[PDB]
């Protein structure tokens, strides 16, 4: 499917997309961090293999005030939401850790 990673853009779009009755799967990142930036294509494929779970990115530095009231600090950081409720984070670039949180929660 196209589509599947959506770039969040205001703090209001990230409360309210958490707040489904499903996966939410949000890729912290920031541009000048490489290791961050890594994150994407992996979570894009992700996104295909558990299409029941929603994926989206944000940029801490379009969104920093997101980034601050999650405690967000290292990047990248990968925060995993269910119902409004936060089940996982996961610091640093490593696929397995995610893909396993991930498959846990969808
Ligand atoms: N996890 C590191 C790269 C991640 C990293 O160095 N993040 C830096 C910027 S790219 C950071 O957010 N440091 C923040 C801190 O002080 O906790 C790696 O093994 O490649």
């Amino acid at each position: 499917h196209h589509h599947m990673v959506t770039q969040f853009k205001t703090a209001s779009e990230f409360d309210s997309a958490i707040a489904q009755d499903k996966l939410v799967v949000v890729d912290f990142y920031a541009t000048w961090c490489g290791p961050s930036k890594m994150i994407a294509p992996m979570i894009e494929k992700f996104s295909e293999q558990y299409p029941q779970a929603d994926f989206y990115k944000l940029d801490v530095d379009e969104l920093g005030d997101v980034a601050q009231k999650n405690e967000v600090s290292a990047m990248p950081t990968l925060l995993l939401f269910k119902n409004g409720k936060e089940v996982a984070k996961v610091v640093g670039a490593n696929p397995a850790a995610i893909k396993q949180a991930i498959a846990a929660n969808a």
